[PDB]
């Protein structure tokens, strides 16, 4: 998650334990029922790509499923590339550079990008966009395995 420390900047926390916990728990207990959802969504709030992705490892047990939600995320990440593309040039003083599926992913953006990007005014909500992405995974998932 993101905090505000006692200097006055954002900067990354460590998922709470028993967030992750959570989490892990839900997956070993209910494997790929449809409460998955729910789950991932409450526990993932306020998530950062990188926290995402911490999330997502303790699903690296389960190799279909897993597959499936890499192939919903690339899937997720052309499309948004095929949408926003990168725009070459000079970035403006104030302004982040314009994330990548990749970087909404967590694969090629700088932890202190995501934050960045997620703190920006207005929002660059790449949080959100990413956990939509593996939503949409889980709904395969949970599709394929009831």
């Amino acid at each position: 998650p993101i905090v505000q420390n006692l200097q006055g900047q954002m900067v990354h926390q460590a998922i709470s334990p028993r967030t992750l916990n959570a989490w892990v728990k839900v997956v070993e207990e209910k494997a790929f029922s449809p409460e998955v959802i729910p789950m991932f969504s409450a526990l993932s709030e306020g998530a950062t790509p990188q926290d995402l992705n911490t999330m997502l490892n303790t699903v690296g047990g389960h190799q279909a499923a897993m597959q499936m939600l890499k192939e919903t995320i690339n899937e997720e990440a052309a499309e948004w590339d095929r949408l926003h593309p990168v725009h070459a040039g000079p970035i403006a003083p104030g302004q982040m550079r314009e994330p990548r599926g990749s970087d909404i992913a967590g694969t090629t953006s700088t932890l202190q990008e995501q934050i960045g990007w997620m703190t920006h005014n207005p929002p660059i909500p790449v949080g959100e966009i990413y956990k939509r992405w593996i939503i949409l995974g889980l709904n395969k998932i949970v599709r394929m395995y009831s």
